[PDB]
């Protein structure tokens, strides 16, 4: 409730996926109510639904109120019970075990410029076949690891990956009525380096093989399509995934009776 979205899912079938990779273009997207608003782009890597629902979550997220300031920052989240009494942000309660320090977790990262420089927050996640651990590697360097103590239904793979874009609306609105950027701010039609994107739409199979769906494999959420929209766009060497858009305006209000 007041979360709006334009992601891609995945749905695997069954609770058998061993990992998955996201390349997420890093923005500064700008919140209409800094003080309760929130913004990010992740991957969510998942088994079961309702309270058996199993998270595993990474990505950027400009969020004032829980981190200090405006940057894009990189989270990671987990749930065990779809998201009643269990999981945290970042290193806040015990869950995720932090091995390698070279990266810090809530790190603030560069932003992308407008029709400039782009940036990227390449994040592979793997599951440990040996101990049922889930473990994090940010471009290449390992992080550490979900451990499979804390999980139940996807302790043994996952059966849903999905990509994209989130805001939270502090204001009520559902996310319907609120100019909280998505993404860079801009609808995916803008294109590379105006629009944010996710590629390397990857997930593992039980025997470590790569998976990398077309645009007929996964399925396109955008609930509120005037404010945050998705387009797939088939690059040269990989499909990409363009996501988030401005917002809304608020709801009209010409009245003037005295
Ligand atoms: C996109 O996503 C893919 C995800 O697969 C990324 O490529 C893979 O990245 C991971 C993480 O960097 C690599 O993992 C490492 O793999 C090595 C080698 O593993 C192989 O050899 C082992 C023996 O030396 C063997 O045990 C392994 O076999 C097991 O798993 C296979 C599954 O394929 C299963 O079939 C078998 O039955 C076995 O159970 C395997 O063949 C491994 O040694 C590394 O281990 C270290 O890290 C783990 C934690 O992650 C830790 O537990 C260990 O103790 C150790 O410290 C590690 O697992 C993997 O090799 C990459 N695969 C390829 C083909 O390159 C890719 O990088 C992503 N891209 C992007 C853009 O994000
Ligand atoms: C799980 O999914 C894989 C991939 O679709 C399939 O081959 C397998 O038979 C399924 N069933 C079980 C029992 O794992």
């Amino acid at each position: 409730t007041n979360h709006q979205y334009a992601v891609i899912a995945y749905f695997y079938g069954n609770a058998s996926l061993q990992g998955a990779n996201a390349t997420i273009n890093i923005w500064e997207p700008n919140l209409k109510n800094p003080n309760g608003d929130f913004s990010l782009t992740q991957i969510w890597i998942s088994a079961g639904s309702g309270s058996s629902l199993n998270t595993i979550e990474a990505g950027w997220q400009v969020y004032p109120g829980r981190t200090g300031d405006s940057q894009p920052r990189f989270f990671i989240y987990w749930t065990a019970d779809g998201y009643t009494s269990t999981g945290c942000y970042d290193l806040t309660c015990p869950g995720f075990v932090q091995t390698n320090n070279y990266y810090a977790i809530g790190m603030a990262l560069q932003p992308s410029v407008y029709g400039g420089q782009q940036y990227e927050l390449n994040e592979s996640i793997q599951r440990d076949p040996a101990t049922g651990n889930w473990w994090l590697y940010l471009w290449g360097t390992v992080v550490g690891y979900w451990p499979a103590s804390i999980y139940n239904s996807i302790t043994n793979g996952a059966d849903t990956v999905e990509w994209g874009g989130e805001i939270y609306d502090s204001s009520g609105t559902g996310g319907f009525h609120t100019t909280t950027q998505m993404g860079s701010g801009h609808f995916p039609t803008e294109g590379y380096g105006k629009a944010s994107y996710v590629r390397d739409l990857q997930c593992v199979d039980t025997y470590g093989n790569v998976i990398s769906p077309t645009a007929n494999s996964f399925q396109g959420i955008a609930p509120a399509p005037n404010c945050y929209n998705y387009q797939f766009q088939q690059g040269s060497s990989e499909l990409y995934l363009f996501y988030g858009g401005p917002g809304c305006q608020a709801i009209a209000h010409h009245h003037h009776h005295h």
